[PDB]
């Protein structure tokens, strides 16, 4: 799992992180936040959006080579079986990767999927391929962003950090805009679930607040289902749909703005 030294997909995953690192700059993230922050691209229900991902495969994932819609159901199912008393958490599983619809809207996948990292400051060691994929990034030539803290004050809190643009931040802002009625923990887990250097690699604590640290266990708990439920054996989506539609009706019903 999560093997970046070996694997049959390693070729397309290295290409995709080298290209996203080489191009996720402060300006770019700043533009994309505006480009998508009005959620005026499409109107859809959750299940519509999930079904859109019937038409999408993730090019950064070394563990998956099937429509990402299925992965949504697998993650929700893993969570549901381990945390029966937390239905909202089951939904988070289904919802967490819906931001990848951007790839169907013409975005290059390096601007949609993959591990995230803060722009505006020096990449730390636990960033996938850090040593070999950042040399062509203009921000690093910029004294404003080349240092450890870069443009940030210490412990500013991750909510005040500009993350590399992708499905995490898109979906987080989407849910705020539509006013999903999930607990704070849900919004936070989704917003930072891709931030491996932080929740796994132990890095970027120079930017974290005590609030962020307190959320670490929640992100890590979601993460283990996010990652380890990935399997070629697909779920019976038709059978599962009604259960998850019930949760959708409770937490984020009807047509939403994307
Ligand atoms: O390849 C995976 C996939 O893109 C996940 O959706 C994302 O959250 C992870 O950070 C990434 O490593
Ligand atoms: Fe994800
Ligand atoms: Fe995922
Ligand atoms: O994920």
């Amino acid at each position: 799992f999560r093997n970046y030294t070996s694997g049959p997909l390693l070729d397309r995953v290295f290409t995709t992180y080298k290209l996203m690192h080489t191009h996720q700059t402060v300006d770019f993230v700043s533009r994309k936040r505006i480009q998508y922050g009005s959620f005026s691209y499409k109107k859809m229900t959750i299940m519509e959006a999930v079904g859109m991902l019937d038409d999408l495969v993730d090019e950064s994932d070394p563990d998956v080579d099937f429509p990402n819609s299925f992965h949504a159901f697998q993650t929700a199912e893993g969570i549901r079986k381990a945390h029966p008393d937390k239905d909202w958490f089951h939904l988070v599983g289904l919802l967490h990767d819906l931001g990848k619809i951007m790839a169907l809207w013409g975005e290059p996948q390096w601007a949609v999927v993959g591990d995230t990292f803060p722009v505006g400051c020096r990449p730390q060691a636990s960033v996938v391929f850090c040593d070999s994929t950042f040399q062509d990034n203009p921000d690093l030539q910029d004294p404003r962003y080349s240092t450890e803290l870069g443009m940030y004050q210490p412990h500013c809190g991750l909510e005040n950090v500009l993350m590399s643009w992708g499905h995490d931040e898109y979906l987080y802002q989407m849910m705020k805009f539509n006013k999903f009625s999930l607990p704070s923990e849900a919004f936070y887990m989704i917003r930072f679930h891709s931030f491996y250097p932080w929740h796994t690699g132990g890095d970027y604590r120079q930017l974290c607040s005590q609030q962020d640290l307190d959320m670490l266990p929640w992100v890590q708990e979601f993460n283990k289902f996010d990652l380890y439920t990935k399997c070629p054996d697909l779920p019976d989506v038709e059978s599962l749909r009604p259960y998850y539609q019930g949760l959708i009706d409770k937490y984020c019903p009807g047509t939403l703005s994307w």
